[PDB]
């Protein structure tokens, strides 16, 4: 029933966009909504990647890979799945498996990857794959793993039980001025509720 | 060691703005970011987003969600029930406002979030998750009344929580809709616990 009139540009930066976007309402009616997009999308399936990864070792307690960095449009630090946008070309699961070694260190291994799932949809067009991936943490590979950031990223790795993750993200969150990435809040209480 | 030097608006609507973020890198050397921020925030986030589990005795238990148009994304959305929060409402009166709105469920709270951030790399959004309890036994849950503001359109679509994810993949294959990624991620979660 409802659909899309016309997307006008109100703002164009080098990376995001501001759209009045135009769609028929499901009486019939004419309304408009302001919309987010970035200018970065071109054949990829999604902008993006966000990258589950469950570091697995022997006679240890499974852990999830998170990573802390600054975002300035928070003005702070937060700690999210690693990440990053897809690059023309490259496969969500290659773009995981590059992102989680650039951001960690850590060379994983795919387990599943999701359809393109949207990250704000009231908000902006924008949409990730979401893939689990397994590292294989005795593996000498993964044994003293160092982050290889591109330039201006800074990223620290930190990992946390799964069979605790919810109260880890709590007791980090006490310690410090940090936000936690609603993605990662979600996956922590799902633990938590199962 | 980063932090933020100025905030130059690009462009500004009723709803979102576009602003040049200045910042200080950890090097010591100066750069920017584009990012959007909402305008309407006063409140400990920007919105709620509800995680509403109907709890019908000898029945399943499921996560009840909703399916909207979204002009950001063009299209259909699978999504935790949600909005804004109001100028001087709380998180949790939000979660059962909305939950009330957009479902006609009555809820209980069970938990509530810090503010979590919904895309950092991009905006400032910020929402509490409200996990909440639904009596599905009681007289008032029992034909459920959606409430909608004004241009919302609402479809209630619950699904069981012990098969969340392989049911969600369903309806993307089925019905070509687009997963919200907080939905997909307590959905992963459900599945990689224990
Ligand atoms: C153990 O029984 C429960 O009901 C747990 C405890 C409480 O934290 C809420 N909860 C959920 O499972 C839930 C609510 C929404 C989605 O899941
Ligand atoms: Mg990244
Ligand atoms: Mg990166
Ligand atoms: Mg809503
Ligand atoms: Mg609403």
């Amino acid at each position: 029933k409802q659909y899309i009139i016309s997307e006008e540009l109100i703002s164009e930066g080098k990376w995001v966009k501001l759209e009045k976007t135009t769609y028929m309402d499901p009486t019939g009616k004419t309304r408009t909504w302001e919309s987010v997009k970035r200018t970065t999308r071109k054949e990829q399936t999604a902008d993006g990647v966000a990258v589950i990864p469950v570091l697995q070792r022997t006679l240890h307690y499974e852990c999830i890979v998170l990573v802390k960095q600054f975002r300035p449009p928070m003005g702070g630090y937060c700690i999210e799945f690693p990440a990053g946008l897809i690059d023309d070309g490259e496969t969500p699961e290659a773009a995981a498996l590059r992102e989680l070694e650039e951001e960690t260190g850590y060379k994983g291994d795919i387990a599943e990857c999701s359809p393109a799932v949207c990250m704000d949809p009231g908000l902006s067009n924008c949409t990730i794959h979401i893939v689990t991936v397994t590292i294989n943490g005795d593996d000498a590979e993964n044994a003293r793993p160092k982050p290889k950031p591109g330039d201006g990223e800074f990223v620290e790795v930190i990992s946390l039980p799964k069979n605790d993750l919810l109260q880890r993200l709590d007791a980090l969150v006490a310690e410090e001025h940090l936000t936690v990435d609603a993605r990662v809040y979600s996956y922590a209480l799902a633990l938590k509720h199962a």
